[PDB]
C-alpha cells in the first residue's frame, strides 16, 4: 500500500503503512483518563499500544515511566475528578485529550476506563479528544512532525458504534483535523499511521480521491 | 443551483435554500440551554431565528409556548443544573440536544447562555450537540421529514472559531448526521434549509463531497 498525501486547507497530511513505533518524531500513544501503566488482565490490555508501549519500547523502565507521570507538570485545568476508591490502577483522572510527553512519545488521555469493557467512550466524547488533542499539537508541535495511529479502532469501544469501521474512524479524523487546523496558521504535520495488517481492510479509495 | 439531494449512505438528503417556516412536516429551531423566551435585548434576540419564532411563527401566544415548556414531560437525563441566582430567564438548564416538541416544531437546547456572548458553545459541544440532536431525531423522527436550518450560523460563538463560514457548518452537520444515521436501519428525512438571502455563499458542489464522510 502507497503512502497518500492529502492536501487539507494547504497542510499536507500523510496517510501510510507502517509501524508506529518505527516513526522518527513524535509518536502518539492512547493512555486512558488515568494514564495507567498496570498491564495485566484487568487493566491496561497487552494487546493495546499503550499495552505494547509499556511492555516493548519504553525509554527505560515502567518505574520510571510512573514517577514521570507522578510528577510530570500538569496545568490545574486539565485535571479531572479523583477517583479515591479505585482498588487497582491509578485514581487521578485527566480530561480527555490531555497530553503527557514523554521523550518522543505523546502520551494521551483517551479513552475512559470501566472494569468490564476496559475502555470505553460515547461518541461525542470521541469527537470531543479529536478536537482537544488536534487543538493541542497544532498549538505545541506548529510545523512539527506528529504520528499518529487510528485512535478508536483498536478495543475501544465506542458507545453505539462498536463495530464502526476503521476506514470511517480514518474520515472523522481527517475532517476533525481538518476543523482545527484550519485556525492555526502553521499547523503540526500529521501523518496517520495505519498497521501493515491491517492494511488490506481498509478502502483508501474515498479518502485518496 | 438552490437545491440538491444527497445519497447518504443510502438515505436522501436534501439541502435547499428556502424559509424554515414555510416548511410543512417538522421544523427545528434552537433555543438556548433554558429553552428562554423572553426576547429583549437582554435574553433572546429578535435577530435569531429563536427570536423570529417567537415573535412571529407561535401556534398561539407566548403564555401558551412558556406552559408548554414548563409542563413538558422532560426525561430525568435531559435536566442538568438549576441556576438558583439567575435574575433575568428561565433557571433550569437543559443538557446540550434536548428536544422539546411543540405542534410542527422541535424545539432544541442548542447554544449555551453567557450574559455577554449571549450564544456560546466550544467546538466541542458544538460536536457534541449535533451527534446528540441528529441520534434523538433518528430515534423518534425514523422515516419521517425534519427540516433544520445550519446549527451555529447565526449570533452563537463557537469558542476559537468566530469566523468559521456557514458551509463550513453545513459541511459538520453533513459529516455528523452520517456518523449518526449510520446505526440506524431507518433515518429521518432531512432537510437541511439556507436561508435564501446566504445562497451565494454557499457551493452546492462542493457540499455533495461530503456524502462520503
Ligand atoms: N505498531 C503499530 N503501528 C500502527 N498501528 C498499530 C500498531 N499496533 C497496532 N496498531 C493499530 O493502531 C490502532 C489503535 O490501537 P490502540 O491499541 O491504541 O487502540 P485504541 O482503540 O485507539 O485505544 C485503546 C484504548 O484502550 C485503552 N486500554 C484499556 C485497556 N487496555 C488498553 C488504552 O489506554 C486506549 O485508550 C488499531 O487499529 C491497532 O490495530
Ligand atoms: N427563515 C429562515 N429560514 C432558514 N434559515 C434561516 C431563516 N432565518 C434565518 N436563517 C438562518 O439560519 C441559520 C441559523 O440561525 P439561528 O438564528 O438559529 O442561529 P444559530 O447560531 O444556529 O443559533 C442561535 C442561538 O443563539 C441563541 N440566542 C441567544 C440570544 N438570542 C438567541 C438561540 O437560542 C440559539 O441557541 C443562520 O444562518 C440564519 O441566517
Amino acid at each position: 500500500l502507497k503512502s497518500i498525501d492529502l492536501n487539507i486547507e494547504g497542510s499536507k497530511v500523510t496517510v501510510k503503512a507502517g509501524d508506529i513505533f518505527l516513526e522518527p518524531g513524535l509518536k502518539a500513544i492512547a493512555f486512558n483518563e488515568y494514564f495507567d501503566t498496570i498491564v495485566n488482565d484487568r487493566i491496561i490490555s497487552a494487546h493495546s499500544l499503550n499495552g505494547t508501549f509499556i511492555n516493548l519500547h519504553l525509554p527505560s523502565t515502567i518505574t520510571q515511566l510512573d514517577n514521570h507521570i507522578t510528577n510530570y507538570p500538569f496545568d490545574s485545568d486539565e485535571l479531572s475528578s479523583f477517583n479515591k476508591s479505585r482498588q487497582e490502577g491509578k485514581r487521578q483522572r485527566f480530561k480527555i485529550g490531555t497530553l503527557c510527553i514523554y521523550d518522543d512519545f505523546i502520551l494521551t488521555a483517551f479513552s475512559k476506563f470501566d472494569a468490564q469493557n476496559k475502555a470505553v467512550l460515547t461518541m461525542p466524547e470521541y469527537l470531543e479528544f479529536l478536537i482537544n488533542f488536534w487543538d493541542k499539537i497544532n498549538k505545541v508541535y506548529a510545523q512539527q512532525s506528529v504520528s499518529t495511529p487510528i485512535f478508536g479502532s483498536g478495543i475501544t469501544r465506542i458507545k453505539e458504534h462498536k463495530n464502526i469501521t476503521d476506514e470511517d474512524l480514518l474520515k472523522i479524523m481527517l475532517w476533525t483535523f481538518r476543523i482545527s487546523e484550519m485556525r492555526f496558521k502553521y499547523p503540526a504535520k500529521l501523518t496517520i499511521v495505519i498497521h501493515k495488517d491491517k492494511i488490506n481492510t481498509i478502502n483508501l479509495l474515498d479518502i485518496k480521491t
